[PDB]
């Protein structure tokens, strides 16, 4: 996240962290067992972690449960990020408690204009790189549909949406994929993708996590 905030100890409890060996990705609890992330976050080998603060210390709060199968979406292109989504279900069911939580899963989809809530561990500058050990956080408002075309013609779907400031400065980057955007309460979007982080006229680009409520839930209830 970059032009963030240091979020605040488990303020964000259905955040984890993604992580094979280090931390690459982020992703939002949706139940005590599933995970929802971006499908290009995909790796075989994944350890949810749980009840983060500081990724490199163990702080007394976590939980690290092994996932025991990924779901990438039917649809996901690789090329253009369409269908940016993929399900993590955890071996064992997280214990839920005020620092380890769900999100729900919107009824509807979100607002332009709606202020969200998009964090995660990525990388805090827009020229180089640095990234921080404490969850970040930023809050992004959802943009026209017509501003985001703008922003990338030819490269907007149905199952995308931009959000962030057209000046600069604030954004999602390397290292956030995956996590979370929360609007009003509920999951609306997974950090996806951008052009570069944080410059003018490019705004973030997350996956539209409304179209896909009928996927997750019969996937969930077949998984
Ligand atoms: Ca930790």
């Amino acid at each position: 996240i970059v032009g963030g905030y240091t979020c605040g100890a488990n303020t964000v409890p259905y955040q984890v962290s993604l992580n094979s060996g280090y931390h690459f990705c982020g992703g939002s609890l949706i139940n005590s067992q599933w995970v929802v992330s971006a499908a290009h976050c995909y790796k075989s080998g994944i350890q949810v972690r749980l009840g983060e603060d500081n990724i490199n210390v163990v702080e007394g709060n976590e939980q690290f449960i092994s996932a025991s199968k990924s779901i990438v979406h039917p649809s996901y292109n690789s090329n253009t990020l369409n269908n940016d989504i993929m399900l993590i279900k955890l071996k064992s069911a997280a214990s839920l408690n005020s620092r380890v939580a769900s999100i729900s899963l919107p009824t509807s989809c979100a607002s332009a204009g709606t202020q969200c809530l998009i964090s995660g561990w990525g990388n805090t500058k827009s020229s180089g790189t640095s990234y921080p050990d404490v969850l970040k956080c930023l809050k992004a408002p959802i943009l026209s549909d017509s501003s985001c075309k703008s922003a990338y013609p030819g490269q907007i779907t149905s199952n995308m949406f931009c959000a962030g400031y057209l000046e600069g400065g604030k954004d999602s980057c390397q290292g956030d994929s995956g996590g979370p955007v929360v609007c009003s309460g509920k999951l609306q979007g997974i950090v996806s993708w951008g052009s570069g982080c944080a410059q003018k006229n490019k705004p973030g680009v997350y996956t539209k996590v409304c179209n896909y409520v009928s996927w997750i839930k019969q996937t969930i209830a077949s998984n």
